[PDB]
């Protein structure tokens, strides 16, 4: 610490991160950075891989939302408590991310062509989820083990963007149904899902969910 | 241990974890799954995510390519020597995952109609890295820190393989390319990349390169 975001007026790829610091407690800096600022050019070309969000730890800069989370969990203490649950973090975030890049192709690409066919393989998708959760603890715990991990953090973000893209996606997933309402009712993030900061910012970009 | 590695009859996603198991002395099984064999259905519904490749390490099993090589990294010692490194490498790792999901999307579904354009793309993705190493001691050693990681291997790979796309892309680059060279060059990469499993295993699953 000191936390800094800088990223666009969105939830998009800075909402778990957010979630993740606010459920420890941690507070953060806010730079957010408009399309029009961003069009002038004058940012992104000193961005490592020329896109948002960038993450400053004062010291540290950073870039790749995934590897800001990572980071955050293993400097936090939401990576596991062993070798193995940090690889099986890794497999599930890694899932989190593919199923979030279709979303973000969707939102941005071909919302009105594609929405039917995506909610329609979503259930594929939200599968090995459900089925992560059942073999741990019969879905009572994490996503990985017993203690909240970067990973939850992802996956919940994931699910709660799901939900509002199509209201029942998780209707026939009885863990992921409670494991999210379980989450959410978490203090910490319960205030964070209806602070001003987070209910006023739009899921996306373009003003669609 | 042991190592196994479930996969289709070539190099793309498991070639940098098996350069990386060789280069630290290591031998592993691989079991080759065909794709007549896939196309019966019986194996693709076992896996997590529906897909391959599947990494056994001892009574751990594990999917998707970037968790794979993580946990190598972490179990090898090739994941910096602390946190500042970590997340560093996350960064790099991260950025070599957005480049080759690019690469896969040419070479499957756009190879070509869409080659020009990524080649002329290409020297835009390849300078983060030239930057990167820029600010590692010059450039003379790794990606992240003095120490080879599993960041290193996976970059590397591919490296190697978008110089077969666009023989030269390195040629305004001069850390990335003596960084290859350099790395090429180690006695046991030197010999995997010449050895007869990896010459005779195809780049890709339809033949383009
Ligand atoms: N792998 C990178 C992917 C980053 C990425 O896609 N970044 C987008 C923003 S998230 C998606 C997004 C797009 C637009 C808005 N907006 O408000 O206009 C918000 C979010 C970006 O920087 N785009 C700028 C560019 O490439 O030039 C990561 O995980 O961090
Ligand atoms: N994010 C995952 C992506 C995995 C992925 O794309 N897997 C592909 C194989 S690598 C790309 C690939 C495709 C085809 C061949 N082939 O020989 O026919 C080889 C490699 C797959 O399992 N496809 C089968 C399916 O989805 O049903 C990861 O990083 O591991």
């Amino acid at each position: 610490p000191p936390y800094t975001i800088v990223y666009f007026p969105v939830r998009g790829r800075a909402e778990a991160m957010r979630m993740l610091l606010a459920d420890q407690g941690q507070s953060w800096k806010e730079e957010v950075v408009t399309i029009d600022t961003w069009m002038q050019g004058l940012l992104k070309p000193t961005c490592l891989y020329g896109q948002l969000p960038k993450f400053e730890d004062g010291d540290l800069t950073l870039y790749q939302s995934n590897a800001i989370l990572r980071h955050l969990g293993r400097s936090l203490g939401l990576y596991g408590k062993n070798q193995r649950e940090a690889a099986q973090m890794d497999m599930v975030n890694d899932g989190v991310e593919d199923l979030r890049g279709k979303y973000v192709t969707l939102i941005y690409t071909n919302y009105e062509n594609g929405k039917n066919d995506y909610v329609k393989a979503l259930p594929g998708h939200l599968k090995p989820f459900e089925t992560l959760l059942s073999q741990n603890q019969g879905g009572k715990a994490f996503i990985v083990g017993d203690q909240i991990s970067f990973a939850d953090y992802n996956l919940l973000d994931l699910l709660l963007i799901h939900q509002v893209l199509a209201p029942g996606c998780l209707d026939n997933f009885p863990l992921l149904s409670a494991y999210v309402a379980r989450l959410s009712a978490r203090p910490k993030i319960k205030a964070f899902l209806s602070s001003p900061e987070h209910v006023n910012r739009p899921i996306n970009g373009n003003g669609k969910q």
